[PDB]
């Protein structure tokens, strides 16, 4: 359709790209995790591998449009390259995250963007006692690597991690999986930094 | 040489790229698998490695042309970068898919496109009992990561996976291989998401 | 160096790139293998690792020039990116080929191009009996992934693989190595596809 | 905000990029290490893997501005690609460094730049005696690969490595971690080269 | 700085890039190796891993300048991408070379260029007898992949490999390390190909 072709150029090729949030014009990114599998556990390096998808959501006034002015188009899909995306990083990874999904995001007329990156992550986790009935607990923090609390804010729609798509025949059972917002102060910086703490209690099936 | 150079310019450099399907202008992608080998089976992580090529076909009105107006050219080969391609993704992969073939597609005057990506896939599968006479059964779903059934529809020309090119001296005998269209409903969204379920039954040779 | 700078500009920057062969403009690519080493044999996955270089050769009328019109220059070296190159692919690889040589080709005034890519290949090969006196035999087909026989034809200057540069202290002895042209018919396509079959009989040193 | 979009334009797109330091216009880069984990130790190759983040800091006159002239903007985040960055390299690495953080730096109105790359490093370290109560000591030098002392100078805000974020359940305890500036002389060059020596004494739990 | 920025524009953005050497305008590249460590020895595949840096040196008339006309600037550092670099390749590698240093070269007013790439190399080497007092000897040839002797010539400033920076606590002692120039003849070509043979005799510590 000719209508959608016009909207994409009337937004991206017509205006310069979003320079990211500022202290004056902050941004709130809504985070959410859907855990798929605990693939590997390396007891000799205390490295644990997770397969999950991360639901990222934010709103930009620069991405708004009137659907009536563009042939009643409410939303559209686009390459994550064509738009600004938050630098949400795992604070205890041991190897670069592996992307398992297409780099496509969906933009809506109200300016809200949704990005659902699937990934394989290796993080610092001591699995001592995973073989027990009680199980072992491990956590990993996610947040911006460069933006403070005054620039990028985080939130979760639920504190419960989505386990509805967890791999039934995994070598590891999930006992609990939690996503909790945290406000931390680091020596580096006078301003606070926000993260979402992914905490999973698991055991050998 | 000169006629083909002109056609490619008029199709890609003159008109804007296809913005993908919409609910109003959907698309049907025909899927098909040609299984080559079951390379590896990791019983400690329940990860199984597949080598296959998936034939994907779709038709675009934006890609039509009159062969008489372009020196009786009926079709041509082009980089998969020069054209829109469907985001068909494996829903239970454990590592990024490895591409084993050139990223070239073949376009025909009727607007039909054919892309046959060869790849190595590691997916979640419990291989317990592969050592038996009966063998073990495993499945993996393929479908769009961002487009719903209202935007991208999937179909198969047959429900029989092409095993004509399966590696005769593989460590694993293929007992059966099936490709079935399935329509799923996810908690995530209020529209159905459709996929192609690849179901293999195999055993040790 | 001024003469060569003019020639390279007048060929590539003056004319649009070669859109690849067609049935009206066919092409014959001469193939040849120089086997260097059989590095690894994985009996649990039936994957064998080769190190070789393949000599690719073709001729383009679009790449012809008068040496007298360009300061008696008969030939020149150029990046494989600056020119069209055939999509010669291994039909039974298990992992993406690893390039071990620079991506440079040599162009001659008659329009003939020579490209000698060195590479490490992992392909489907059952090594059962490599430990015997008789040894084990394995094969791998090479050919275009998208072009038929009426677009790209293949030929060999000899059926005998160059073993003159094979690694003397390899863990595996080559008993024989053959390169044979094959014309194959696939259901997919009304035209015959053509390839070069690399067959190597080898054993433990 | 357009105020920032105009500043990024007037800095980078208006002026040519910084050609790096010279003997006439030198630069001092402030270095600092935050050690996160000692992931593994390979006693058969004497290779040790570290996870840490490097804090890089320098000031450019070409990057300073009056905040009042650009809507009271004191600082901003930007891709490490659109700015010059020092070539600080590990002098005893055994494999290419793996980047674990986004390639974003923060520029301030005074022309001071801060870059905090997180990374996984494999370096030459003999772990003989890591099993003892005394532990083992290892070091790695960091510095410019091309710029000398007269071009790039290095300094540390402290000689103590930040261990505040070290992984509590690591297989290895840190006994001490030091960052010391060194001025060395190499045969290659008549001018002194300067580096920061990362020295860590550790032991297995 | 205003002065260096102008020279970098007048050198690269003014004139077209160097099309490489020809038979009429040859080039002599001076090679030199600084061996850092023998990391690994794989007796089951006869693959040995080296960590070293390779000093490359050549002179181009196209890169000459009058320092007085450019604010008494004698030399400058630049990306290896901005300039032509020789295709010096290891003739017996088993995996792609891993770069361990920044891709920056230093250009001098006389047109002489220096490039010092650090790298990790896996090459064909039978380590049988490394455990003995006598040790084992291994070699690897380095040279152009496309240019003959009549186009690129190689030379060494010394036949002795720099062992001054060899890793003190390496699992392997160097008994001798030699960098000798060789002129050979291959079947492929009527012109002689020239190379530098890196020969290292080593044993277990
Ligand atoms: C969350 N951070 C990492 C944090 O220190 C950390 C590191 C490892 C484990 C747990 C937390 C904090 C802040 C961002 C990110 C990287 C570090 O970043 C910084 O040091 C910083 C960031 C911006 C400007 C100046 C300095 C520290
Ligand atoms: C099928 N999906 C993956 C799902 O997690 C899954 C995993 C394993 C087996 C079967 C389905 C479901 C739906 C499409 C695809 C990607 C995910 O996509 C989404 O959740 C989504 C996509 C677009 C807009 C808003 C949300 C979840
Ligand atoms: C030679 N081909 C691959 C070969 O048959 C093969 C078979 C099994 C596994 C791996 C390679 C054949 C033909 C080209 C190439 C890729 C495949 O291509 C096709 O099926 C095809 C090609 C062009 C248009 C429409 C369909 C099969
Ligand atoms: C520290 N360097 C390496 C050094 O030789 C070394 C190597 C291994 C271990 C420890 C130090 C020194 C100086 C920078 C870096 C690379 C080498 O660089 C050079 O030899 C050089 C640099 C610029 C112009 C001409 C030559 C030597
Ligand atoms: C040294 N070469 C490889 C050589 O055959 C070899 C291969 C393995 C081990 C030792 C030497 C020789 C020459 C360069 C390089 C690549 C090969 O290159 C060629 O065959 C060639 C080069 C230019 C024009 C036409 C053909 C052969
Ligand atoms: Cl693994
Ligand atoms: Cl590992
Ligand atoms: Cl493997
Ligand atoms: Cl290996
Ligand atoms: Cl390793
Ligand atoms: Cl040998």
């Amino acid at each position: 359709q000719a209508n959608l072709m016009r909207l994409k150029s009337d937004l991206f090729n017509r205006s310069p790209m979003y320079p990211g949030p500022t202290k004056d014009d902050p941004l709130t990114v809504t985070l959410g995790f859907t855990l798929q599998d605990i693939v590997k556990v390396d007891s000799s390096t205390n490295e644990v591998d997770l397969v999950y998808y991360e639901q990222q959501r934010w709103k930009l006034n620069s991405l708004m449009w009137d659907p009536n002015e563009y042939g009643n188009i409410t939303d559209f899909r686009t390459s994550a390259a064509d738009i600004w995306t938050p630098d949400i990083t795992a604070y205890s990874s041991t190897r670069p995250v592996q992307v398992l999904s297409p780099q496509i995001a969906v933009v809506t007329h109200d300016g809200s963007v949704m990005f659902i990156p699937a990934q394989r992550l290796s993080f610092m986790c001591d699995p001592t006692g995973v073989d027990s009935e009680e199980g072992v607990t491990c956590a990993v923090k996610f947040g911006s690597w460069v933006y403070s609390g005054f620039e990028i804010d985080l939130k979760t729609d639920t504190d419960q991690v989505d386990l509805s798509s967890y791999y039934a025949s995994s070598k590891y059972e999930i006992l609990s999986a939690t996503q909790t917002r945290q406000v931390q102060h680091y020596s580096c910086c006078p301003e606070p930094y926000i993260d979402v703490n992914l905490v999973v209690k698991f055991r050998e099936r």
